[PDB]
RNA sequence: CACCCGUGCAAAAAUGCAGGGGUCUAAAACGGAUAACCUCUCUA
RNA sequence: CAUAGAGAGGUGAUCCGC
């Protein structure tokens, strides 16, 4: 990035008429360098300083870093932000002015720094992204249906925690007509067999047969509520709900229990079995602490190799005392392969248990160590220490590893009583908060990759959030947070928690006995519509790790229509490399690049082969190149409709903030778009914006972004282009999927894809055509839609015109209406 | 290759130069390798 | 007919290499 973090700068503070400087500790840990009070300096963390002031200036600051490879730097006071070249001090407001309301929402007062509005924003990207992964989630779960009903069915909609099984299941026999069918919904949807693709949430190995209803219900219920709270804005108490989640009803607690222990217990069990004897042999040799701390320590550094503090090639060490000894040979027959690491356990024990002097020591050499050299002379002193002082128990090692004892000792366990080994190895349910045990149910329903941004995304956010809350301590500032926020006091606890759920979290897998209904679908897929090669092809396809994205985020059927897209198959193939190409046209052919491109792009196509040796490889390579190409068309699109979620999330959430802060927004859902005129000063009468541009309006504007004249007149100008219904129904193609559900219509005629935006913004203009075919449009949309069936490619004035309820956030605007501007790994040029 | 802020130098209207931005955008830093187990297909 | 004797393909836990 830049030189400030080169140099060691990990943030600027301002704290009133003072300026504080931070660098990197162990991980993400904050510590202090330096503060500033005006012109004039004073030294902190005196003992191991990163970075030193060459000169202080009320301009900025410059500073040389020690930390690394030295670099010199300059940083910029935040006190003089908005200040420059025109009180002439202040601290600094975020864009939107949101700041003070923040801060009274958050916590309970305006607070005269800029630490706790960075906190505040991690908040809300913890909200923006649960918003993305529950909403991915709901969709998965609502395609079941999509082959008896086109329509996104309001019943995972409307659910909330509030009503139980208990009181819903009398809606069986209720007279209503509307509850009548939500009941119905749901036995029609407990009944389905796609149930299967998820089953890790919906069944139980007890074959492994499907949950009690009430558990089923409570899952719906559970996921349905995640949904409607991240993506609405609530009202009430219900606002807290993320929070409160340890008011949740028993139902709720028990199907988040049942479903969270049956990794932790497999898990928790593999490793008490892959062990046993050596944990014994372990036990036996050492008696030195209650056998269950030695469980634990032999759990921790097995899977935790503490690299990010013991780093150094302890292994290396290891060989280099140990080579040339019998140790090094078959002195016996049972670790010439394997089994042997607990010789490293030995080398651990070896520093925690005694002599951490001389691991301090060693720690202060390596750092002090200027070679290789040096490195391999310091080793090969430890080794000359270690292999005299401590080895020699391994000697009783190899008297208690023999084969015939190693076969006596797997009939035997260590005994440790129940309850005690039950806390030395991951934690159950009753350990972990309800949150971590909610967001591992979010995550039975995603991707591998989707599992992983989530969980990575909590851990950097968590993360963050700590070391702020840490900061605020020793600079002495109030930290308590409001009563209803109290959770964020225990993000520390969280962080551990999220960071154990990474060491076993895993994408789901279907029920093994189940493959044979998925058969139809896996034959349905290619539209193959004797038997052996059928089931070969068949179990060749469902065990792929495409097909299960793939048939779980689309119908398997319009895949295989969307597959006879030449176009978009081409563009998605186009951006496979070279050699990948040549790696698949060898095995599916048997001259130039862009020829065999096309020719498989027609094979892909063509795609069959019937009607209802080296051969079958050749027939793993069709199949593995066309689940790819639907695989990385799908998810990119899912990827595009993401970013427009956030968006629509964010019109909710700060419209209530500019609500809050005394701006006479109005009412969000008859008109997304009247933040942005609440935000322009703007206002509607007769259903058009009267006004013309003037300077004044800008310099009034209600945020920083929309204080530039060129951009309000812009968004101006096309918010007066833009169409209530046309935006609504956007919204809603956004939050339900449907462009990407009926996708093999709104792709079936386009002239080229120049990329994922252009594709995903033809889906929704196709899918607004059609929803609009039948009813008077106004003007410009009527223009739109005639752009668009003239060139059967998106109208990038439309994007830019129903895009304009973000217009209030001028970078948001900006990356969702300019393509190029839109993904951060495909840069390009911006027009306008 | 977006937005915003600072500074130097042009300039009276906006350009250039070099930086900063957890408080900006999703957007601060932060190859196979053997063995073991299930499943499918093909002979006798 | 089914289960059995070699192949052969594939998915998911993994021990080291410049
Ligand atoms: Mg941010």
């Amino acid at each position: 990035k830049s030189m400030a973090k080169a140099a060691g700068v990990k943030s600027v503070f301002a704290v009133g008429n003072t300026v504080y400087m931070t660098s990197f500790g162990r991980g993400n840990d904050a510590v202090l360098e330096q503060k500033i009070v005006d012109t004039s300096h004073e030294p902190l963390n005196i003992d191991d300083p990163a970075y030193q002031l060459n000169v202080v200036t009320m301009n900025g600051y410059s500073v040389t870093g020690h930390r690394g490879e030295t670099v010199s730097a300059v940083t910029d006071n935040p006190l003089r932000r908005f200040n420059g070249r025109k009180p002439e001090q202040s601290v600094p407001t975020d864009m939107l002015c949101l700041k003070p309301t923040l801060e009274k929402k958050f916590f309970g007062k305006e607070f005269d720094d800029n630490i706790h509005i960075q906190l505040i924003y991690n908040i809300l990207d913890i909200e923006k992204i649960l918003a993305v992964y529950s909403t991915n989630a709901i969709y998965a779960l609502n395609n079941m249906s999509a082959d008896e009903n086109i329509e996104n069915s309001d019943f995972f909609m409307k659910r909330t925690t509030d009503e139980t099984f208990d009181d819903f299941e009398k809606k069986k026999e209720s007279t209503n007509s509307r509850e009548k069918a939500d009941f119905d919904a749901f036995e029609k949807f407990i009944g389905n067999y796609r149930l299967a693709y998820f089953a890790d949430a919906f069944y139980v190995n007890k074959k492994n047969v499907l949950r009690e209803d009430k558990e089923l219900y409570s899952v719906l219920t559970l996921i349905g509520k995640l949904r409607h709270w991240c993506v609405h804005s609530e009202e009430g108490r219900a606002e807290f709900w993320l929070y409160k989640l340890d008011e949740l009803k028993d139902d709720f607690k028990n199907v988040l229990d049942v479903v969270y222990n049956r990794p932790v217990e497999e898990i928790n069990n593999r490793f008490i079995e892959n062990n046993k004897v050596n944990i014994q042999i372990l036990g036996s040799v050492y008696k030195n602490t209650d056998i269950a701390e030695l469980v634990r320590s032999y759990y921790e550094f097995l899977i935790t190799k503490k690299y990010k503090n013991m780093g150094f090639s302890i292994k290396k060490l290891r060989e280099s005392m140990l080579e040339g000894k019998g140790y090094a040979d078959k002195e016996y027959d049972s670790v010439r392969n394997k089994l042997y690491q607990m010789t490293d356990f030995i080398l651990y024990t070896g520093y925690i248990n005694e002599d951490s002097d001389r691991a301090d020591d060693l720690v202060n050499t390596l750092r002090s160590s200027l070679k290789e050299d040096d490195k391999t002379t310091v080793y090969c002193k430890e080794a000359d220490y270690l292999w005299k002082k401590y080895r020699e128990s391994i000697r009783e090692v190899a008297d208690a590893l023999d084969g015939d004892n190693i076969k006596k000792l797997s009939k035997s366990n260590i005994e440790i009583q129940e309850d005690k080994l039950r806390k030395c190895f991951i934690s159950y349910a009753d350990s972990v908060s309800e949150f971590t045990k909610l967001i591992y149910l979010l995550t039975r329903f995603l991707s591998g990759k989707e599992i992983n941004d989530l969980v990575t995304t909590l851990i950097n956010k968590f993360d963050n959030i700590r070391s702020f809350l840490e900061i605020m301590d020793e600079l002495g500032l109030d930290r308590t947070f409001t009563a209803e926020y109290s959770f964020f006091e225990g993000s520390t606890k969280y962080l551990a928690e999220l960071v154990e759920l990474n060491s076993f979290v895993k994408s789901c897998s279907f029920d093994i006995n189940a493959k044979r209904t998925m058969y139809r679908d896996a034959l349905d897929i290619l539209g193959i519509e004797n038997n052996g090669l059928r089931n070969f092809i068949a179990s060749n396809v469902i065990d792929s790790n495409r097909f299960k994205y793939l048939v779980r985020y689309g119908n398997p059927k319009k895949i295989r229509e969307t597959a006879k897209c030449k176009p978009a198959v081409r563009f998605v193939l186009n951006e496979i490399p070279d050699a990948q190409i040549e790696r698949y046209y060898e095995a599916c052919c048997p001259c130039s690049a862009n020829k065999r491109r096309e020719k498989l792009a027609d094979m892909i196509a063509e795609i069959k082969f019937e009607n209802f040796a080296e051969i079958k490889r050749k027939n793993q390579a069709i199949i593995r190149l066309y689940l790819t190409v639907m695989y990385i068309m799908l998810k990119n699109l899912v990827n595009v409709n993401a970013r427009y979620v956030i968006a629509f999330h964010c019109v909710e959430r700060d419209t209530k903030l500019y609500a809050e802060s005394g701006l006479e927004v109005g009412n969000i859902e008859k008109n997304k778009t009247n933040l942005t005129m609440a935000v322009m000063g703007v206002k509607l009468e007769n259903g058009i914006i009267k006004t013309e541009f003037d300077k004044s309006f800008a310099e009034n504007a209600a945020n920083r972004y929309l204080r530039n004249a060129r951009w309000y007149k812009l968004i101006l100008d096309n918010l007066k282009k833009s169409e209530r219904a046309v935006v609504n129904e956007f919204r809603n193609t956004v939050c339900h999927l449907n462009a990407i559900r009926n996708i093999n219509i709104n792709i079936k005629e386009i002239k080229e894809v120049e990329n994922y935006f252009a594709l995903y913004h033809y889906l929704i203009q196709k899918h607004l055509e059609n929803r609009f075919a039948d009813k008077k449009v106004e003007r410009d949309t009527g223009d739109f839609i005639s752009k668009l069936e003239e060139h059967k490619t998106y109208c990038k004035d439309f994007v830019k015109a129903y895009c304009t309820p973000f217009g209030y956030n001028l970078v948001r605007y900006k990356n969702l209406t300019i393509d190029g501007l839109f993904d951060k790994n495909y840069p390009g040029k911006d027009d306008s």
